[PDB]
């Protein structure tokens, strides 16, 4: 399959395939500093367009927090399959744990693509008729 | 295929597929108040039952900080294909990184559906006789 | 399919399906005692390889927060499937919210496997030519 691949400008460090990865790593744009508990959008300096159907989905690295002191905002980033056009940039929303640098080119986070879920009817219901499972913990810890 | 869902009560705003959302919004089921560093569960108001052999996701939005100043505590939460009885009401795990106001009706999430995994058998080895790739930063940053 | 799963020795203990849950439950592998705003990789005790051409995901179950005062700070864990070396071992990267303990076996995040994604070329374009989507909220908040 293609993905169409914008980059923001000629100094953006390109992405690419590793072997040992099954996500692509992506970068930042541009040098961001972020002090302790603060937010900052970082950008990722790339537009695609996905094949027909799938949507993309990105999160931190493992070494994020360790290289980076940041997490990620909105846990997965889902990168809906209509956000392709030519200033929809990807960004990766940063709140810092503590004080932090990142650099311009920086792997800070990883994405891939997925089929999006199917048209699904919503059909409303008085009763599910189904025994509850219950939730938060139920099945205890041990 | 279909979903069967079931509204808290007629004051719940009914949720929608919208063109440019592959994730579906989810909406907070009363008005939330929390202060910072401080977790508090959301109630979604809805019940459902999902497609036989699905389970779903749920995430923040992209704005769910900006505008709520909550993150996620589970990151991603799974809702279980068996979670589907008449009590089993969806949730969201706030923790508030601020001072916040959730009023009726928000949206604050997305979720979707997706195949469970399958079945699989834990066999176990006492070796597994491939090369280690290690982890957490092997590839480095640049 | 089958996991091969190598454990850290015959003191782990051995995980397991259970009916009520789509994603598998693991356990910490010793016990981690961890202070408010602190860093410390738990280690879960296994090591696997994945059926050909999955990868696997790990992420908090809904009651960690409750049960030990932790967030998951990479998100959602991929495990590549290429990190099945004898030790490969997996780990759960946590931040307290809360000074807390943890105690080995404890159920604390839970995976699943999926198929990764497909081969993709990445094709360098100059202009994409589709209308902007927006993010960040542009759907609004009501
Ligand atoms: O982490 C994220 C989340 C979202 N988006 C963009 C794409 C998405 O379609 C839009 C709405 O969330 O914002 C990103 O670039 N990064
Ligand atoms: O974010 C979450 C995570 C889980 N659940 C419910 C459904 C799931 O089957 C049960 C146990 O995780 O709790 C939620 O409502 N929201
Ligand atoms: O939460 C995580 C994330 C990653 N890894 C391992 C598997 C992966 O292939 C490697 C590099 O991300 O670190 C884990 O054990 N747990
Ligand atoms: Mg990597
Ligand atoms: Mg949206
Ligand atoms: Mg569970």
């Amino acid at each position: 399959m293609q993905i169409k691949i914008k980059y923001l400008d000629e100094t953006q460090t390109r992405i690419s395939k590793i072997e040992q990865g099954d996500w692509i790593d992506l970068r930042a744009a541009e040098d961001v500093t972020i002090k302790k508990d603060e937010f900052k959008l970082v950008p990722l300096g790339v537009a695609m367009e996905l094949p027909e159907g799938y949507e993309a989905h990105v999160v931190p690295r493992s070494s994020t927090y360790k290289n980076f002191g940041v997490i990620q905002t909105n846990s997965m980033g889902v990168i809906d399959e209509s956000y392709k056009g030519d200033n929809d940039f990807w960004f990766f929303p940063a709140y810092a744990l503590r004080d932090t640098e990142i650099k311009k080119g920086d792997r800070i986070c990883q994405f891939r693509i997925m089929k999006k879920m199917p048209a699904v009817e919503l059909v409303e219901v008085e009763h599910l008729g189904n025994e509850d499972r219950g939730g938060l913990g139920s099945t205890g810890t041990k």
